[PDB]
RNA sequence: UAACAUACUAUGGCCAUGAAAUUGGAUUAUCCAGAGAUAUCGGCUGUAUGUAUGGCAGAGCAGCUCAGAGCUGUCA
């Protein structure tokens, strides 16, 4: 329930984007709050963004699941190995 | 209108920019996309048994003369 519902949330009422290329561009602008990773994340992918989170002291979140997890996940219709919550108004996540 | 010379175009693939849900794009057929589709006075690249010029008209071809030389057209 705690990631389901959280990120619901955060569709709602956040912002966030989705894939590689706007979770790494939120990354080096400093958008991004929280990243989410997948299971079937292509490595070089995995660890370059943790890298890039680590740099920029960004906490990552290992997604419990696969692509179609995530994207069902955020309640949008296509497949993602990589996204960003940028501003969630009312999931606790965001603050511990 | 030869090989060959130079410059351009050629079913595909790439690079930017930006991301797509009232999902779109696309083939005769399939098929592709947030693992970034579509789209930009956008850009790069690959293949000619393509185009232009050189070759080349002087050659070849078709006609017409002169008593071996000569003339005309070979176009769009
Ligand atoms: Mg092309
Ligand atoms: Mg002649």
């Amino acid at each position: 329930d705690n990631i389901q519902s959280k990120l619901a949330l955060v569709m709602r009422s956040g912002k966030a984007t989705l894939g590689y290329k706007s979770t790494i561009k939120a990354i080096r602008n400093g958008t991004a709050k929280l990243v989410f990773i997948s299971n079937n994340c292509p490595t070089v992918r995995k660890s370059e963004i943790e890298y890039y989170a680590s740099l920029a002291q960004i906490s990552i979140h290992h997604f419990v699941g696969s692509n179609v997890e995530l994207g069902t996940a955020c309640g949008k219709y296509h497949r993602c190995s990589t996204m960003a919550i940028l501003d969630a108004g009312d999931s606790d996540i965001l603050k511990t």
